Protein backbone atom coordinates (compact mmCIF):
# COMPACT_ATOMS: atom_id res chain seq x y z
CA UNK A 1 0.00 0.00 0.00
CA UNK A 2 1.45 3.17 -1.00
CA UNK A 3 -0.11 6.53 -1.86
CA UNK A 4 1.46 9.84 -4.15
CA UNK A 5 0.06 12.91 -3.79
CA UNK A 6 1.52 16.35 -5.00
CA UNK A 7 1.05 19.59 -6.81
CA UNK A 8 1.20 19.61 -10.74
CA UNK A 9 3.73 21.52 -12.49
CA UNK A 10 1.64 23.83 -14.49
CA UNK A 11 1.76 27.14 -13.78
CA UNK A 12 -1.85 28.88 -12.59
CA UNK A 13 -2.23 32.86 -12.49
CA UNK A 14 -4.68 34.60 -10.52
CA UNK A 15 -7.91 35.61 -11.76
CA UNK A 16 -10.74 33.81 -13.66
CA UNK A 17 -10.18 30.36 -14.72
CA UNK A 18 -11.20 29.63 -18.75
CA UNK A 19 -10.63 26.18 -19.09
CA UNK A 20 -10.14 23.18 -16.36
CA UNK A 21 -6.85 23.61 -14.53
CA UNK A 22 -4.72 20.37 -13.33
CA UNK A 23 -4.12 20.89 -9.03
CA UNK A 24 -3.12 18.29 -7.66
CA UNK A 25 -2.20 14.67 -8.62
CA UNK A 26 -2.57 11.31 -7.06
CA UNK A 27 -1.66 8.03 -7.46
CA UNK A 28 -2.68 4.73 -5.17
CA UNK A 29 -1.49 1.37 -5.46
CA UNK A 30 -1.93 -1.62 -3.56
CA UNK A 31 -1.10 -5.42 -4.90
CA UNK A 32 -3.36 -6.78 -2.26
CA UNK A 33 -6.91 -7.64 -2.71
CA UNK A 34 -9.43 -5.02 -2.50
CA UNK A 35 -12.85 -3.49 -3.22
CA UNK A 36 -11.77 0.65 -3.86
CA UNK A 37 -10.88 3.88 -2.71
CA UNK A 38 -12.22 6.76 -0.77
CA UNK A 39 -10.34 10.10 -0.80
CA UNK A 40 -11.55 11.84 2.30
CA UNK A 41 -10.99 15.87 2.20
CA UNK A 42 -10.02 16.84 6.13
CA UNK A 43 -9.25 19.89 8.44
CA UNK A 44 -9.55 23.38 6.74
CA UNK A 45 -10.13 21.18 3.59
CA UNK A 46 -13.77 19.58 4.50
CA UNK A 47 -16.18 20.03 1.48
CA UNK A 48 -13.79 19.20 -1.18
CA UNK A 49 -11.32 22.69 -1.79
CA UNK A 50 -7.87 23.78 -1.26
CA UNK A 51 -7.16 26.29 1.46
CA UNK A 52 -4.84 29.37 1.15
CA UNK A 53 -3.48 31.21 4.33
CA UNK A 54 -6.39 34.09 4.32
CA UNK A 55 -9.14 31.34 4.15
CA UNK A 56 -9.79 31.78 0.12
CA UNK A 57 -11.59 28.25 -0.39
CA UNK A 58 -11.48 26.55 -3.91
CA UNK A 59 -13.26 23.80 -4.91
CA UNK A 60 -11.36 20.51 -6.73
CA UNK A 61 -12.51 18.01 -9.19
CA UNK A 62 -11.85 15.10 -10.48
CA UNK A 63 -13.47 13.12 -13.24
CA UNK A 64 -11.41 9.52 -12.56
CA UNK A 65 -13.10 9.72 -9.27
CA UNK A 66 -17.17 9.28 -7.54
CA UNK A 67 -18.05 12.09 -5.31
CA UNK A 68 -20.61 11.10 -2.34
CA UNK A 69 -21.49 14.15 -0.26
CA UNK A 70 -18.14 15.04 1.22
CA UNK A 71 -15.61 12.45 -0.23
CA UNK A 72 -14.50 10.94 -3.35
CA UNK A 73 -14.57 7.32 -4.17
CA UNK A 74 -13.91 4.48 -6.63
CA UNK A 75 -14.71 0.37 -7.12
CA UNK A 76 -11.11 -0.62 -8.82
CA UNK A 77 -9.54 -3.78 -7.98
CA UNK A 78 -6.50 -3.17 -9.66
CA UNK A 79 -3.04 -2.45 -8.25
CA UNK A 80 -2.83 1.34 -9.45
CA UNK A 81 -5.59 4.14 -9.65
CA UNK A 82 -4.89 7.68 -11.02
CA UNK A 83 -6.24 10.68 -10.04
CA UNK A 84 -6.05 14.29 -11.52
CA UNK A 85 -7.83 16.87 -9.45
CA UNK A 86 -8.71 20.32 -11.46
CA UNK A 87 -10.11 23.76 -10.73
CA UNK A 88 -13.26 24.01 -13.08
CA UNK A 89 -13.23 26.68 -15.93
CA UNK A 90 -14.93 29.57 -14.72
CA UNK A 91 -13.88 29.66 -11.22
CA UNK A 92 -11.95 33.15 -9.66
CA UNK A 93 -8.56 31.96 -8.02
CA UNK A 94 -7.59 34.82 -5.69
CA UNK A 95 -4.20 34.77 -3.68
CA UNK A 96 -1.68 32.33 -2.40
CA UNK A 97 -0.25 29.06 -1.44
CA UNK A 98 -3.50 26.57 -1.75
CA UNK A 99 -3.29 23.44 0.42
CA UNK A 100 -5.22 20.04 -0.04
CA UNK A 101 -5.35 18.04 3.32
CA UNK A 102 -6.63 14.49 3.23
CA UNK A 103 -7.21 11.14 4.18
CA UNK A 104 -6.98 8.42 1.55
CA UNK A 105 -8.52 5.12 2.66
CA UNK A 106 -8.35 1.38 0.79
CA UNK A 107 -11.90 -0.73 1.81
CA UNK A 108 -12.65 -4.44 0.94
CA UNK A 109 -17.00 -2.06 3.27
CA UNK A 110 -14.07 -2.37 5.60
CA UNK A 111 -11.08 0.05 5.29
CA UNK A 112 -8.31 -2.02 5.36
CA UNK A 113 -5.49 0.91 4.72
CA UNK A 114 -5.09 4.59 5.58
CA UNK A 115 -3.07 7.38 4.71
CA UNK A 116 -2.36 11.13 5.41
CA UNK A 117 -2.45 13.26 2.32
CA UNK A 118 -1.52 16.85 2.22
CA UNK A 119 0.03 19.02 -0.49
CA UNK A 120 0.09 23.08 -1.74
CA UNK A 121 -0.08 24.50 -4.92
CA UNK A 122 0.78 28.21 -5.50
CA UNK A 123 -1.36 30.81 -7.88
O1 LIG B 1 -19.15 -0.01 -2.28
C1 LIG B 1 -18.50 0.74 -1.29
C2 LIG B 1 -18.45 2.24 -1.62
O2 LIG B 1 -19.84 2.67 -1.69
C3 LIG B 1 -20.02 4.04 -2.02
O3 LIG B 1 -21.37 4.28 -2.05
C4 LIG B 1 -19.31 4.92 -0.95
O4 LIG B 1 -19.47 6.34 -1.17
C5 LIG B 1 -17.81 4.58 -0.92
O5 LIG B 1 -17.10 5.32 0.08
C6 LIG B 1 -17.61 3.08 -0.64
O6 LIG B 1 -17.96 2.75 0.71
Amino acid sequence: FSVEFKATENEIVSGKLDADTPAFHLVMSDSGEHKGWNVRPTGASEGGQMVSADGTRVDLHTNELSWDNDHWWIDDGSERVEATFFLAAGDEVKAGEYQFTGRVEEYVPTVINSKDISATKTV
